[PDB]
């Protein structure tokens, strides 16, 4: 299982987890002050 985040817009970060077997889980949220646009599946 992996994941990849990106900055689709200012102060915005959309992550996408690709779990084995299950479909891709996309999680979009608002980036905080100097908040790193990353994720962690395991």
């Amino acid at each position: 299982c992996t994941c990849e985040c990106h900055s689709p817009s200012d102060g915005v970060c959309e992550c996408t987890y690709d779990p084995d077997g299950k479909p891709p889980i996309t999680k979009t949220f608002r980036l905080h002050k100097d908040q790193p646009c990353t994720c962690t599946c395991g």
